[PDB]
């Protein structure tokens, strides 16, 4: 809808930023669409992934970096608080020692930073949904 | 790029039909992205699927059948003709026996019929694609 997807912003981060996303997802939950949310280290998609969060709506998430080309340990939560053909609020707090996750003002995943938030350079949202909204907040030093 | 996707199509298949797909992945092999077509059979997506299709580029390739709302047994292949950034062409031809699949003219994959083609009415392409080209060959009787 309003934003392309595969989207694709420069971004920085550090501690006290928020990556807000409003979508929803493009088929029912039955077909398992995904949602994937990548912070890379560099403006290209090829890049090292700080942050990879993707869900299989329906039925898991999965959490894990790719670091050097590599991805290291994969983290998987069945929380679900996603709901079927429903628009979605993703916000993603960068705390001091790791990234908090809340779906609709709920609290629902959490990730220990494995490298430093500084060094993300580029946010990409994409797979099966439509985005109506994407900002990140820059008024923290 | 040409057609929207999720692309759906109204769609009638027999013994001798073929279903042309041209497109191209999104993103790099590197980030996974994802191709599916689903026959289904009727022309809503909660429908059963007669038969699945989905590949996982640079991974594996997954294919099946939706019965009743229920997935049946999942047959895997390692096969990886798609190359990564390329354009591709699939078809897919409807043998008495089994689906055939071609990737750039190349026999790939089939899967024996689990359910009568005569039972298709939809076919759906989505995942992280564009799609140029979508035919249903329609000169058989």
């Amino acid at each position: 809808s309003l934003l392309p997807v595969p989207y694709t912003e420069a971004a920085s981060l550090s501690t006290g930023s928020t990556v807000t996303i409003k979508g929803r997802p493009l088929v029912c939950f039955l077909n398992e669409p995904y949602l994937q949310v990548d912070f890379h280290t560099e403006m290209k998609e090829e890049s090292d992934i700080v942050f990879h969060f993707q869900v299989c709506f329906g039925r898991r998430v999965v959490m894990n970096s790719r670091e050097y080309g590599a991805w290291k340990q994969q983290v998987e939560s069945k929380n679900m608080p996603f709901q079927d053909g429903q628009e979605f609020e993703l916000s993603i707090s960068v705390l001091p020692d790791k990234y908090q996750v809340m779906v609709n003002g709920q609290s629902s995943y959490t990730f220990d930073h494995r490298i430093k938030p500084e060094a993300v350079k580029m946010v990409q949202v994409w797979r099966d949904i439509s985005l109506t909204k994407f900002n990140v907040s820059y008024l923290k030093r």
